[PDB]
């Protein structure tokens, strides 16, 4: 319970801005946002090596990220689309260590 995602569920209407928040008590330098489609692995969207830094992952298109504090890493869908319906997982870490959140189910209507 050291990594908390909010909200745990989100129902969005196509075109709404959606911000997913990831809060940690690990004091970890790195934070991560992944998308997990049914029957696939975790794909890396954006990550951060510390406050004020965001780096594009492997599937950055149509997401922005924000690391406003050491403890928080936000994922932003500026204009929700049906193709973004998925389960999103954030993680904190350092070196090769990964500590995952419980996931956020997103349904875009």
């Amino acid at each position: 319970a050291a990594v908390t995602q909010s909200p745990r569920n989100k129902v969005a209407v196509t075109g709404e801005k959606v911000t997913l928040s990831c809060q940690q008590t690990n004091n970890h330098n790195n934070m991560y946002w992944y998308r997990q489609d049914t029957g696939h692995g975790l794909r890396l969207i954006h990550y951060s090596y510390g406050v004020g830094n965001t780096e594009k992952g492997d599937i950055p298109d149509g997401y922005k990220a924000s690391r406003p504090s050491h403890e928080q890493f936000s994922l932003i869908l500026v204009s929700a689309t049906p193709s973004q319906s998925s389960v999103y997982f954030c993680a904190s870490g350092v070196g090769g260590t990964l500590y995952f959140g419980a996931g956020t189910r997103l349904s875009v209507l």
